[PDB]
Parts: structure tokens; C-alpha cells; sequence
């Protein structure tokens, strides 16, 4: 099974850890938060690490059976949480936490979802504290706090269906800090995360790692002042799909990728996308400005120490 | 170039007329209202129809620029409609609405999002009513009515980028129905729609429509009463992304698709994917009762005349 990646242009693809559009390219230096992302990881054999789901409307989520808060105006709904298929999470799997829960910290806005009960179909304003400031974020655990934001009282009981979509992150002076390189504690503040996906830093001299970025939104509570923000993943969710029914094995260490623009007629620059499941450019640190209506076309397997020609 | 589909599960793919998982497969017969559908809409061929789009998180949405109402509690907000890559809408092109354009009538809640302005990022629970009652429904002619659910004054003035993300649709006694089968009026109660993808009708006797189901969730106002609903597709985005970038010839009227089930180690049904773009298969009108952890299988290329085994 020879190696490919999607021919997709890259505005028409979606980031891998949030419900985003793919609006640009940039490039992130050595940083002392190194990348760990738990969502987005897939090898360039198809094989799917941390939580990465191929559900793509998984994604940053959490979702499962309502309990009560025992069996563990803002009203709190406890969720036994569960896969994105709706088989059990397995505690003592090799998952950090089901698939697609969010790999971040920062509380995360979006809506409480209950679609199928059948006295009827219930929705809300809500939010998911996934800071460490928050002990009841303990999806490796099996449960997690989801608070209903100004109201649901009366909606949370016991025995029901419900889903968490993401629709933005917290912002202002005096709401916890967004930060999307800080992993949250999957178990709580009592107990340690276990089987993350490794860490992502380049090994080789001149290569840098290229992100795909997305608008993050930011609620404020109606305010509009606070400041705008980004999301980045290793991958779109199509090359993860590509890559996963593809099941190529790698025949180097990376493979080597050319960015073409038809518009252009030629190559405007290439990269090379790690077994591990990443990419790298020989660029300095920052934002490239390439249109976003090009596509990456696998031109060769290549080894650690094929020098990339400079961005 | 050979033809294939996906082979991922379906349970891992995606509505491509809504944001949602796909949970069901269902049958549909003849009935009145033909299916219409603009978005979700691909040959085998790979050729995009109607407004259906690549951007999975641009489907069933709005986007451009704040635009004054003059130049076209409560706040509206009044959008200069472009495409999901940030190119101009082509007034005068071969879609009926910019893609991704909602593809029914209801009133579809969702959220209206401000995510790169300088002066801070804004977003706040909104609406839009697509049905022939709102006559500021036209995006055909470049203009869409967005109504920020209570409150959003000040926020909405002119020359600012904008996107409505669908969360819901409408459900209860007092509101406007939701209709999936129906199309909107794309220019407005006063004008006609153009170059609509054609309709979806099976032509062969005791063939019928295989439909991909997901969860529709429904906004009532936090009462928690209404029906719960569904929404279709013909295809999910997986299939429309890879038969896309594959861009192989149809050999015959249709392709033979086995149902594969590894768990069962055997093939469960089959069904005809013809090459505008549908499936059908042998069946009853009705919900298909089987585990949704298997996946398609180009067999053969197949003529219209081919006989199916019944489900």
C-alpha cells in the first residue's frame, strides 16, 4: 500500500481540535511549553494516538449518560462519560481520557445537548471548566461536571443522553486563562493523566514545526472587548481520515511533501511529515504567507537528515 | 483511476447537511415531498453540486461582512454573504446560494460569531429564519438577515467579518416548523431560485432511498417539551471528500456497495450508489436495524438494471 496524503486545498480542510475551518499556516519555534496535543494525532501509518477520534463532531467534546451527583442560577449536569460511538469509556484502557475530550485548559463555552429523551428534546447555555481549578474534570476517571450556564434545573436528572458541543473559550481579566499547550489533569488534581500521546519537539537543527491554525472563538459575556484568539493542530482531521483508512507503512523516517499552487503553476514551498505525525519546515518561528489554496502532494520518502530547502 | 469509497465505519462519519455524527440508516419511500437537497450533494464522479462544500464546518451556515441595513432586545445583524473561503459570492454563477448555504426551511439557532476584530472578539445566541415568512432570507442576491437573540446593540455595525455556526432548529406549539425536505426561497418570497441541484427520485421499481440520520437538536426556550428530530444526507462528508480528491470516471450506471461488518465476519446488506450521487437499496420504507461499527465496499461497477438482494 503505497503512501499518499489528501490532494484537499488547504482552506477547505477543518482543524483536528476544534470545530474550525483550516485560515492559516505558521510556524512555532522551540518553546518551552513543549506540544502535546492529545487530540489530532495520527501517524503517517493511520494509527490514531491519545484521543484522536475520526469523528469529527467529537471533537473537544464530552458526552454520555446524565447521573446524579450522589452516585460521584447555574445548574450542574453530571455526566458518566462514554466513546463517541457510544460503547463505555474502558478506565483502564490505553486513553488518557475518551476520545475527543478536550486537551486543553481553559473553560470551554458551548451548549449542553439532551436530544433524544423522549418527553422532549432539551438544550442549554453552557460551560466546562478544564483547568485544574476545577477537581470535578475527571473524564479518566469515568465522570465530569458540565454546568448549565443560568439555568436547567429540573433538566439534569438522572438516566438521559446528553452531549457537550464546543462553540468557544473564556476570555477577559478576570476569567481563567486560555491555554491551548497546557494539558488539563485527566484525572483531577488527585491523581495523575496515564497514557498521553509523546510529546512533539523536532530533533533535527533548521526545522521548525508547522501548525495548521483556526480563529478560536472567545466569549466575554456580552462584553466584545476581549482579545481574539487561535487554535493549532499537527494535522487536518482529512489527512487523519486519509491516513487511517490508508493504513500505508512508512517506508523512511518522513515523507516528503511539496506545497503546490495551480494558481501559481509550481511549488511555493515542501515540508516533511514525520512517521510520528507531524510537519516541519526549515522557516524561522511565525506566520507564513502562502495562499491557502494550495495542497500537499507526497513526492518522496526521505530521512531524518534530508535538509529541507528554507521556506 | 479506479473507483472506491471509504472504508471507515459508519459511526465514525459525518452528516453533510448538519453538524452531527451519523447514528442511523434509514429507508425512505416515494413520498411527496422528493428529496432536494443542495448541500451533501456529489457524484461518484467527484463533482460538486448545488452548495454543497468541501469546509465540513461551513455547512449549514452564513458568513461575509456586517453590512449596514440601509445598504440592504433584539438586534439584527445584516451580512454581505460570500463563500466559505472568503471569496466573493457569484451572484450570477451556477449555485443557487453561496455553499454551504442552509438547505431547508425552520428557524435554525445557532451563534452568531465576530472572531477576528481588532477592537475584541464578539460572539452571542442568535437566529435565522429560513422559511418563506422571512423575507431578509436572500442570499441568493447577497444579503442574509441574522437576529441576535436578545441583545447584541452596538456590536453589529458595519465592516466586520461574521460567521452563524447552526447549533438547533426551532421546535413547540408557537414556532415555525422545521422542514428538512423543504427548500428555502434562496432569493426571497419575491423572486425564484437557479441552477438547484436536481432532485433525488429512484427509478427503478423496489429500489429506495438509503438515507444517512443524525440527531437534529431543538431550541424551545428552555422548556424542554418539543418532539426530538432528525436531520439526513445522502452521503457523508467522508464519502463527498473522497470521492472528490479521487475524480474517477464512472464506468456504469451505478456501483455495487457491499456492507461489511468485521464483528459478523460477513456482509450484511448491499446497496446501489448511483453515480448522481444516492444510494439504494432492496427495502422497505423504514429504519435500518443494523450495528453502525461496519462499512461500505465498492464491488462492481453495476448497470440500473442490476437486481438487489433485499436487505
Amino acid at each position: 500500500v503505497s503512501f499518499s496524503v489528501p490532494g484537499l486545498v488547504v482552506e477547505d480542510m477543518s482543524n483536528s481540535r476544534w470545530p474550525a475551518q483550516i485560515n492559516g499556516l505558521v510556524v512555532r519555534g522551540n518553546e518551552a511549553q513543549v506540544v502535546h496535543f492529545q487530540n489530532g494525532r495520527c501517524t503517517t501509518e493511520g494509527t490514531l494516538l491519545g484521543t484522536t477520534t475520526l469523528s469529527i463532531n467529537s471533537i473537544c467534546g464530552l458526552r454520555g449518560l446524565s447521573v446524579s451527583q450522589a452516585s460521584v442560577a447555574d445548574t450542574t449536569l453530571w455526566l458518566r462519560v462514554e466513546e463517541p460511538d457510544g460503547r463505555p469509556y474502558d478506565i483502564f484502557g490505553d486513553q488518557p481520557a475518551p476520545l475527543g475530550t478536550p486537551d486543553f485548559t481553559a473553560v470551554i463555552v458551548g451548549t449542553a445537548i439532551r436530544p433524544r429523551t423522549a418527553s422532549g428534546a432539551y438544550l442549554h447555555d453552557a460551560y466546562v471548566d478544564t483547568t485544574p481549578g476545577d477537581a470535578d474534570f475527571t473524564p479518566s476517571t469515568g465522570n465530569t461536571k458540565i454546568v448549565l450556564r443560568g439555568g436547567g434545573s429540573g433538566h439534569v436528572g438522572q438516566g438521559h443522553y446528553w452531549q457537550f458541543r464546543p462553540i468557544a473559550v473564556e476570555g477577559g481579566g478576570s476569567r481563567p486563562q486560555y491555554q491551548e499547550y497546557n494539558l488539563p489533569d485527566y484525572a483531577g488534581p488527585t491523581a495523575s493523566n496515564h497514557d498521553l500521546a509523546p510529546p512533539v519537539a523536532p530533533r533535527m537543527p533548521g526545522e521548525l514545526l508547522l501548525l495548521f491554525e483556526s480563529d478560536m472563538p472567545v466569549w466575554d459575556n456580552g462584553a466584545g472587548a476581549a482579545p481574539a484568539q487561535k487554535i493549532h493542530c499537527l494535522l487536518p482531521n482529512e489527512f487523519i481520515t486519509h491516513l487511517f483508512d490508508l493504513q500505508a507503512p512508512a517506508l523512511a523516517e518522513a515523507a516528503l511533501l511539496r506545497y503546490v499552487h495551480p494558481d501559481s503553476g509550481r511549488t511555493l514551498f515542501e515540508c516533511k511529515l514525520y512517521r510520528e505525525g507531524y510537519m516541519v519546515v526549515a522557516a524561522p518561528a511565525g506566520r507564513l504567507n502562502f495562499p491557502l489554496d494550495g495542497y500537499f502532494r507526497f513526492d518522496s520518502w526521505v530521512s531524518a537528515f534530508y535538509i529541507l530547502s528554507p521556506v
